[PDB]
């Protein structure tokens, strides 16, 4: 993971996160991900290794550098503030902004 | 062709991501992630081709064998069935990347 530590003015749109990396060789690119691929909300908190939290969730921002925070609904379908660091599992690969496991 | 099963292993399946290792040509090997949301629908329960966004109305994704997406989608009418495609139809690797193919 760890994109933020090579990437620039990142920004999160709904479920997209979008940033502006330091290619390999020199240079910058901008790439974008859907966080929906990746991220689930397991009552009221935003979980890696499932998909869809956006369904359920609303009002996303990038807080800081790296992390993912929104209102998530619980079981009990009461919105709660839940954070995910990003870094955890975003990987910049040669300024392109990629899911990785290992 | 797809069959990026054939030159790739330790392959798994998180959300709507799959990520695999796959054979290099300088003889080493490249660890690297593919989002199918890109390149599978749910047409009334059934996960296939020629679309995308299937993650939206699916749950439980789950790599079946090497190569089979699993998972359970809704029908038009909102009831959920089990579902499967061969992602060795698409996903190819090339040079130790996982890629769409036609």
């Amino acid at each position: 993971g760890n994109f933020s530590q090579a990437c620039y003015n990142s920004a999160i749109q709904g479920s997209v996160l979008t940033s502006t990396c330091i290619r390999t060789n020199g240079g910058y690119n901008t790439s974008s991900i859907d966080l929906n691929s990746v991220i689930e909300n397991v009552d009221g908190s935003l979980k890696w290794q499932g998909s869809n939290f956006i369904e359920t969730c609303r009002n996303t921002q990038l807080a800081g550098s790296s992390e993912l925070a929104a209102e998530c609904k619980t079981r009990a379908q009461q919105f709660v503030s839940t954070k995910i660091n990003l870094d955890d599992h975003i990987a910049a690969i040669d300024g392109t902004l990629k899911y990785e496991l290992e």
